[PDB]
């Protein structure tokens, strides 16, 4: 029982210990391709790399490397692609990945600039009249519309494969108030955002895996995915007590290193899941409440 465990950890204030225990037990697989000299400029962080076994391969003979991992949650039956914020030279690769993997949604949990630094390249058009063309991957990206809320923006984009001229609508979910190595304002604002992504159908199994990223693609992104998977597990069995949050995080860490970067992000994951469980078990009204408490208007 997560709610009981939560109260127990909070009482003894031992979140740091619990979190470090997960780190100690976390899987360790090679990241040789990511460490190849030719890919040095394709990585934003020297200490954050995708494992070779779960890395996303670009469909090109030249260089198929991109700092992105496929987190395939067998039991939950849902997959996510976690990646770093695209660099000025990997935006073409980023969209190539979105196209090849047939993703319908992209979840961004960081701002382009945080604490005075550029944590992510401006990989999407900010104005309808100024579309983007990635010559290296022969793709065109156009902003179709955007719905701006107080702490998050949802954009509708049109991605076109210039080679075949095929077109696809990509939904962009941009959470703009989640601090690096931080946590959301409240479980309410986080769940409100998560359900926005869910209600878009971007997580449907008929689409490719949703792409999730922050700056490094493990802290904030890890928190997002853990919460979602836990709620999904719980939902499939309609049994909140059947989910072991720590166990699921460890499973996720088999696919990408360092998912969830601080003990508080872990603690926030519990909070989010516990609160989200209310909706899963039939309390439809809580959704309206989260929307109100989030102050998105
Ligand atoms: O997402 C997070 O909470 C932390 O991710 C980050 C990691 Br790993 C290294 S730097 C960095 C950042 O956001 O600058």
């Amino acid at each position: 029982e997560m709610e009981k465990e939560f109260e127990q950890i909070d009482k003894s204030g031992s979140w740091a210990a619990i979190y470090q225990d997960i780190r100690h037990e976390a899987s360790d697989f090679p990241c040789r391709v990511a460490k190849l000299p030719k890919n040095k400029n394709r990585n934003r962080y020297r200490d954050v790399s995708p494992f070779d076994h779960s890395r996303i391969k670009l469909h090109q003979e030249d260089n198929d490397y991109i700092n992105a991992s496929l987190i395939k949650m067998e039991e939950a039956q849902r997959s996510y692609i976690l990646t770093q914020g695209p660099l000025p030279n990997t935006c073409g690769h980023f969209w190539e990945m979105v196209w090849e993997q047939k993703s319908r949604g992209v979840v961004m949990l960081n701002r382009v600039m945080e604490k005075g630094s550029l944590k992510c390249a401006q990989y999407w058009p900010q104005k309808e009249e100024k579309e983007m063309i990635f010559e290296d991957t022969n793709l065109k990206l156009t902003l179709i519309s955007e719905d701006i809320k107080s702490y998050y923006t949802v954009r509708q984009l049109e991605l076109e494969n210039l080679t075949t001229q095929e077109t696809r609508e990509i939904l962009h979910f941009h959470y703009t108030t989640w601090p690096d190595f931080g946590v959301p304002e409240s479980p309410a604002s986080f769940l409100n955002f998560l359900f926005k992504v869910r209600e878009s159908g971007s997580l449907s199994p008929e689409h490719g895996p949703v792409v999730v990223h922050c700056s490094a693609g493990i802290g904030r992104s890890g928190t997002f995915c853990l919460a979602d998977t836990c709620l999904l597990l719980m939902d499939k069995r309609k049994d909140p007590s059947s989910v072991d949050i720590k166990k699921v995080l460890l499973e996720m860490r088999k696919f990408r290193m360092g998912l969830i970067q601080t003990a508080d992000q872990l603690r926030f994951s519990y909070l989010a899941v516990i609160e989200g469980a209310k909706f899963i078990m039939g309390d439809s009204s809580v959704q309206d409440q989260w929307k109100e408490l989030s102050h998105e208007d």
